[PDB]
């Protein structure tokens, strides 16, 4: 006898360039806290449904985890676009949503039934143009891109615009993308004409490496940002040597040194031969939230016995009281299934080996 817990994430598309370190998190969560007994002596089983890259995907992944599949709650799904799509199904039938990643403006407020453990883009991404600041004080035009398509991405960069602008810096242009575009030539040339020191990219992980790419191709030598879209290992394969000295913001560190965090890591890394990264270590949170909260309602009632439409509804208010120290750090929720976390870090690509390996490199 099991507990059924859904996980709706990006394993296909594109957009897999970022869920499939959110699986690798999953998995490490499962095998961790099945080891320590799960829920009291009761195992968890995390039930995978792959929503692909799209909203229809997404709709699809939720209906047969909540309907199907019977879980308990859901971890995901990978997009805020895919969020504001389909965690509306989940408030419907009253399951909790637990986001791993989902950081634009608004997630929590879809509902009552709605959480994450991702912090937002307004307290995230500032940390790198600080960062960009720091390594060069005499930054002072600044071209912008963002993917006009995508609702993360729409969110981050007013974030990244208006955090230029209160720092006294020049916003030359801001240039718009589709995250499915593969030629980003007249964006590019038109932003390198009006001469920027610093350029800043909110999109994803396969469109934003190739825009990186073409920066640099075309013969831009600035400091470059990318948001939380192209904060995978996996972008490193993507824009190659041109992947090196790109800044991204982190809402985690492998050096935390919480218990699980150190277990969490030592799996990471056994599994893997590399340092987890964010996005692994906010999907091996999501399900800590639950299985911390399954025991906290286990130690009062066999959760093994509660029928399903109660304990989705006890579980979705547990969750949101907990106390938990993730590889994220401390953290709890507000009200309305915001995240409470302080601790932001930034990391800068380093590329090796003609372009062919790389690894995100803590700035101190
Ligand atoms: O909210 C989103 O869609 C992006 C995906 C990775 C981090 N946040
Ligand atoms: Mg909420």
């Amino acid at each position: 006898n099991t507990i059924p817990i859904g996980i709706a994430l990006a394993q296909t598309s594109n957009v897999a360039l970022l869920g499939q370190e959110q699986v690798a998190g999953a998995k490490i969560a499962e095998k961790y806290f099945n080891d320590k007994g799960g829920v009291n002596g009761t195992p968890i089983k995390l039930i995978f449904q792959d929503t692909a890259g799209d909203e229809a995907g997404t709709i699809n992944a939720f209906q047969t985890l909540i309907n199907k599949d019977k879980v308990v709650g859901i971890v995901g799904p990978t997009l805020s676009q895919q969020a504001f799509s389909a965690n509306p199904i989940a408030e419907r039938a009253k399951v909790p949503v637990v986001g791993p990643s989902n950081t634009a403006k608004g997630i929590p407020e879809i509902g009552d039934y709605v959480a994450r453990v991702s912090a937002p883009v307004s307290v995230v991404a500032p940390n790198s143009v600080k960062a960009a600041l720091k390594q060069n004080p005499n930054i002072k035009k600044v071209a912008v891109f963002f993917a006009q398509n995508d609702a993360f991405s729409k969110s981050e960069t007013e974030i990244f615009q208006q955090t230029v602008k209160d720092q006294g810096l020049e916003l030359v242009t801001v240039q718009k993308f589709q995250t499915t575009d593969t030629d980003f030539q007249s964006q590019a040339t038109n932003a390198i004409n009006l001469k920027p020191d610093l350029v800043i990219i909110s999109g994803l992980a396969a469109d934003g490496g190739n825009l990186v790419r073409q920066l640099r191709e075309l013969g831009y030598q600035g400091a470059i940002i990318g948001g939380d879209g192209l904060n995978t290992s996996n972008v490193f394969a993507v824009c190659k040597a041109l992947c090196d000295g790109v800044l991204i913001a982190q809402a985690y560190s492998p050096e935390y040194t919480g218990e699980i965090n150190k277990a969490f890591r030592q799996a990471y890394v056994d599994q893997y031969k590399k340092e987890p990264p964010q996005f692994s270590a906010q999907a091996f949170a999501a399900v800590q939230v639950y299985v911390e909260s399954l025991k906290a309602l286990d130690t009062k009632n066999k959760v093994s016995k509660i029928q399903l439409p109660e304990l989705r509804t006890e579980l979705n208010k547990q969750l949101l009281t907990g106390k938990y120290n993730t590889p994220l750090g401390e953290i709890s929720f507000t009200p309305i299934g915001e995240v409470v976390q302080k601790d932001f870090y930034v990391a800068q690509i380093k590329m090796e080996k003609d372009g062919s390996q790389g690894k995100f490199t803590f700035l101190k």
